[PDB]
């Protein structure tokens, strides 16, 4: 079974006229790093190039961030994957959307497993 102390991440969204939001909340018990960039997409069949950055400014525990883009009318659908490139330039957290705004993020690649 999955080791403990398990925790994960969450992010909102939000668009608008032109525009779409995009919240965090680190809810891991270590800290998040700065100097990420962002991977959303509007739902992954036919997204488009919509790139946010994390600027150098990093995130903690408990956190949380509201970046904003543009521009962007487009229409959320179910599927809208995201990716938190740090600076490393590697993914670390992804994450669909659906009926709600914030969903659960993780790692598309396993840490540790017993």
């Amino acid at each position: 079974v999955e080791p403990p102390n398990e925790r994960s991440l969450q992010i909102t969204m939000n668009q608008r006229d032109n525009s779409l939001y995009f919240q965090l909340f680190n809810n891991t018990n270590s800290v998040l790093a700065g100097n990420c960039k962002l991977k959303f997409t509007d739902a992954g069949d036919k997204p488009t190039t919509q790139i946010i950055d994390m600027g150098p400014h990093e995130i903690g525990i408990k956190e949380y961030k509201e970046y904003r883009y543009f521009p962007y009318a487009l229409d959320l659908e179910a599927g809208s994957t995201i990716e938190i490139e740090n600076q490393y330039g590697e993914v670390i957290f992804l994450g669909k959307y659906g009926s709600s705004p914030m969903i659960n993020l993780r790692p598309p690649s396993r840490l540790s497993a017993e």
